[PDB]
């Protein structure tokens, strides 16, 4: 019935993403955790290693299937009939920017429902770019990722 | 049979609720609108009041039932068998009480889960509280509200 | 001639509110420093009495007329022949309040312009009713009110 | 000898408050937990009841001494020989009203100085009122209560 | 009589912007829409073409003149004799760097004071980046810019 | 007795940093002025020329000690046997940033308690990127630094 989409860039996946995905396959019929192909930013993983990072992880979520993207969000949850689109809100500074993201995508797609979800406390001050910087300089992140990623992550800076 | 309760005072309901709620209906099978007594806010309309105009300005949407409660949130929402909790998102400071509201909910009720829903921009700036405020220096505020609702504000402020 | 009203409630009128009208007399023609009655707030002084103290505040500004009035805001800016709306922001809270008044403003009278203005880096954290409260409890506020409104707050109080 | 004071109404003290006060006798020699008569609040406890309540939730603490005071907050804090003063940070909405209190503060007595500290994840969405607000409606806030605290919180509401 | 500037990196221009160059217009003699030359971030339309198309998209006002400047803006505004600083104000999170700026400006030219006006609702959610950032990834703007820059645009990642 | 860290880039230093720093030597027994080595971002002034400024701004402040580290700053706290982390609190979007490092220095090392200080309102609404900027555009920014640093600027910014 109800297809919903979870799109972001999870480079990597971290426990507040799994925290997210999880709360939304509660809810809703289908989740595609979408990741995005090429962003701007030159992600720390390959869209591959993200993919295959994600499936590993949400592999015990029956209804969550992993797949890359690289066209605008909006024109890829069109071409795959969802219309729930998961947004995870942590602070309010991620909340000005959801804001007008979530105003564009209806421009874009108004069949495309925004909804915001709440992780855990455990989850809510942490990002994939906080987890990065701070596994960058030799600090321990393992709490944060699930545990194929916190082993692909320390490969990744061993090198 | 996915069911939502959507809670407030809807002191009175205005066109931003009905705009959550409608995206609420398109959403899940079936939609509480749950008009909370909340008897501290010293609301400008009775319970009663406001369920009746909720009622009417509602009519419309097939799978919604409006009902008011005095309960804690989390029990009332356990004993209508709801799994989804629908708040409207206007700006930050509703954000912050929001955060706090859904964590608290969530202690008391884990599997009841919080969605927030963001209305259209035409109704992004308004509140039950501006609105009356409006209306009680004879503002129009004829486009903010429900027929029904406008009507009611009018007498009640007569 | 371009006409400007810096309404608010001004319970008492401070610096920070000194510092507004008068980078307003700065840019336009008359300013019409404008009370608005606010019984709902419960205001420590009477009409009347913010009135006469934003009078005598404000006698050295010559553009500057001290008008009460307990209409919608946009009616007494269209009665008042004025075009711009101007208000003070302070920080991040105000102006998500200040952005819900301008646009139902805007939605009333279209035609009637609001402009933020920042006071300077002095009062940008004060409040009428902050000061009230340390004046409650006897505190130093010379600093932050024009001489004829700390002398009305000390007698009030005492 | 660093004499810290952390005031607040504590109506009533909660276990996120528990927490701030733990974290000050970890920095400072001595801690006045300094608790605001604040009848304006209109505090569900007396001054007196708030002061017995944080008494005994704060007694394994060796280097607390718990204190009421109807006082100017600075005057309180230069009579006690304190140079710090304890502030806990939950949200941005509270950040705002604080810089107010505390720019205030050090206008009145630039000596002492606010220091900030950040509870536990734990307790960064709950408050004084969220809480009251559920026992309010017999919701279970053991979790965010000390044992003496919960207990005159239920004999209080029933 | 009064002369207010409108500054920015206006790449390109907007209905947003629009939008407060008609407000202020509508309030002070003189509008300077003022063109900084060479923001650090490389624009994606060049000095020149971001002035004519603003010119283009202002022209129907008469007391609008556009012009580039590489100066800081508050020099710029000194030597054109402005007394009033116009800012668009959408959101909290640009309100707080507003504030910052604004008393910078204060400090290198008191006697410029800054007014910050209000958008429509219809334009307080889109910036020039997530214009362009939508358009770059085949997304629809045709609703947020001028007919003349939409052309523009299109003409721009065409290529 | 109690050892402090009050860690940043400093690049430069500026009237604000000053500020904070004095406060918390009138707090703590021992302050060390912790300057990051390698930031990412390519620092205006190098970690030999932001230490060697902050010492001359800071000689006057006899429990002060400026150091250079290129560790994670948890790490070298730890290091250090610093158990307070002094952190600079201007404005609310400071504010969400500062929330989610500090809960992860606590995460990192939790005998480090953050502490944040609150700088005078004269330097409320500066930072070292808006002074560059300003600066590098030809403002006056004199009144926001130590007078060794606005005449280094000067120097720096003439070539
Ligand atoms: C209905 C209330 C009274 O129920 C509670 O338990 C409660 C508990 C604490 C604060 C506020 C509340 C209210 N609330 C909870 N969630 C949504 C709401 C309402 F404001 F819509
Ligand atoms: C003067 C009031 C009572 O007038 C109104 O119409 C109104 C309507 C709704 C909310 C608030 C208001 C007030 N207001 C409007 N704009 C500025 C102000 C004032 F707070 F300065
Ligand atoms: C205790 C009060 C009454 O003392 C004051 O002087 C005061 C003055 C103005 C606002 C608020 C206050 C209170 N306050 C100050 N600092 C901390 C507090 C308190 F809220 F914890």
């Amino acid at each position: 019935q109800k297809r919903a989409i979870y799109p972001g860039t999870f480079d990597p996946i971290t426990n507040g993403h799994i925290d997210i995905v999880t709360r939304a396959t509660q809810m809703f019929d289908h989740v595609i955790l979408a990741i995005a192909a090429s962003p701007s930013k030159k992600p720390m993983f390959t869209l591959e290693e993200r993919v295959a990072l994600a499936q590993q992880a949400t592999a015990h979520l029956g209804n969550v299937e992993v797949v890359g993207f690289s066209d605008l969000m909006a024109n890829f949850a069109r071409n795959q009939h969802a219309t729930v689109l998961i947004r995870g809100l942590r602070a309010v500074a991620d909340f000005e920017y959801e804001m007008q993201l979530a105003h564009m995508n209806r421009h874009l797609m108004p069949e495309l429902e925004s909804v915001f979800l709440m992780p855990s406390k455990e989850w809510s001050f942490i990002s994939s770019s906080l987890v990065k910087e701070v596994a960058r300089h030799q600090g321990d992140v393992t709490h944060f990722l699930p545990e194929n990623v916190h082993q692909a992550l320390m490969a990744k800076l061993a090198v």
